[PDB]
């Protein structure tokens, strides 16, 4: 950021830019600011583009010691509102500074440091990549089946998928807490609900998406639905199968078609739907070929099924580095 | 403290109250402890009482500091471990140099400043009085209804009192948590809930009795228990019924025994139950005679049904100062 304000040194720009301008040189904090060591001193209106990124200096050297701290130590004393927390409350003020540079002709100017920067920022955002959870389906089942056992309600494990299709469904659309603090945990249990807490604590933006390993119905899914609801994860990430063993992968399509089937899920999916597609144990259990020609029909027949559901799939290659995966 | 460290200057003491004060000693913090005025030095073990005596008020100068910072500001950084935070870990190093003056021969002077201490703090505990919290019924059975209109379950105030009992017994045997973070809530609702948290987030010994104005069934007693559990009320304050109008006053022995009929209450309750009788509004309504008199009779049944079912009853005479009330 520090060379990019030193690149931005004209003085054509928008009304727009003007009084966005004018409004940061208003409460400009006339102080030494010696954290800094360019531009220490109040940028004046002369240059706005200066104005405008300083500002966005300030709040990137806020942002960079909040996340320093609370890596370090467990704990800031930055204020929030101090820091990017927004994935484009970043954005703004570049694309201000971008309509501004093509406004007044300077698109040349525009599309250079300042798009390679945008695109930097559209691209990586605050965190460099979006974190993916992955986790095996049976770990989730004995999570429901402490909680199913606590509640005195049953055993969620003996329970056939029909009655976890029903007891999940009802539990999503009701509205009174699950377990509670004196749940009966085991250390792998408290695991797997330490790790929902874990990402209810986090920024949404820093997460991508929960993938099911050994994924066979939709009661998986809605487990993982249930378990990031309870655990009050305030933006809940999107749910993803693994079908990697040739058995799961044959019948892929019709749990999928299965889980499109249920109105609450697909009502919340809102028209997007992502699906992992393994390939290591496809030929280890089978042949290379018939899991090669396997895998061709599954990713086939799952277009089919989205496409019956109308629904945006994407789809989710686990690919290794050796032919053999 | 510091005058009672002063007066207890004997150098015999049993092998007990020796050990203790070496123990002291050892961990003595040979420091300046220029926060005192008076034995700032590391008190010698020639005068063991000093020793036990100086570290009680080393955690009456903390606890002391402590309460101070969390009544000016909210919090405070002083270590619960420093502090005294039982009724009796303050009790145990008095009543151990109470032990040592007597072994040694010197019981006159343990009954005296040392007598007068011990009953002073038996007497007034770390908080001078104990706090009754009072609430009228109609508040409880409006959070109640609010919580089982939010759950779609039906209205509680709609439903009989048979109802109201099942139900609430059943939760209050259940382990799920009843209402969540998102319950609609009144200024009033609000209020009786966050007088619970309030209760949960301070000391148990500061507080005494839960009363319940406009009592009438076990109903009343329950709710108070059941929002007590579920605000998360580590140690429930125990719950007591007033009885001050002239027909609760009738009515009151036929509403305790059917309390004590539920044995999921009589056998929490310990054996020890206490009710509240009302003096001023008994007269009002009625004659100044027909009040005294129902009053006379209603603690002779009130006694005849605690007789009968083995519980202590203790009675809570809300008496005024003129002869009306």
């Amino acid at each position: 950021i520090e060379d990019l304000m030193f690149e931005m040194s004209m003085w054509r720009c928008n009304d727009e830019l003007r009084a966005r301008a004018d409004e940061v040189h208003a409460n400009s904090r006339k102080d030494a600011a010696k954290h800094y060591i360019e531009f220490w001193k109040s940028i004046p209106t002369t240059e706005p583009y200066r104005v405008i990124l300083g500002d966005v200096r300030d709040k990137l050297y806020h942002t960079r010691e909040r996340a320093h701290q609370l890596l370090s130590n467990g704990h800031s004393d930055v204020p929030v509102e101090a820091t990017f927390i927004n994935l484009e409350q970043f954005l703004e003020p570049l694309e201000l500074c971008y309509r501004s540079l093509c406004s007044c002709g300077d698109r040349p100017i525009a599309d250079g440091s300042l798009l390679d920067f945008l695109r930097q920022v559209s691209t990586f955002g605050l965190s460099l990549v979006r974190l993916d959870i992955r986790q095996e389906s049976d770990r989730h089942t004995d999570v429901l089946d402490a909680i199913t056992t606590h509640l005195d309600i049953g055993s969620y494990r003996e329970w056939s998928e029909e009655r976890r299709q029903e007891w999940l469904l009802s539990e999503l659309s009701g509205k009174r807490p699950l377990f509670g603090s004196d749940l009966p945990k085991t250390e792998e249990i408290a695991d797997v609900l330490d790790t929902f807490h874990v990402i209810a604590e986090l920024p949404a933006d820093s997460f991508g998406a929960y993938i099911i390993s050994m994924a066979t119905a939709p009661s998986d899914v809605l487990a993982v639905e249930l378990l990031q609801r309870e655990c009050r994860v305030k933006q809940p990430l999107r749910v993803v199968p693994l079908f990697e063993k040739l058995a799961d992968l044959e019948a892929a399509p019709a749990a999928v078609a299965r889980l499109f089937s249920v109105d609450w899920y697909k009502n919340r999916i809102n028209g997007k739907q992502e699906v992992m597609i393994g390939y290591s144990d496809s030929g280890k259990d089978a042949g290379r070929l018939s899991a090669a020609w396997q895998l061709y029909k599954a990713q086939e027949e799952l277009v089919k099924v989205a496409k019956e559901y109308g629904v945006k799939l994407t789809m989710f290659h686990g690919r290794g580095g050796t032919v053999g995966r």
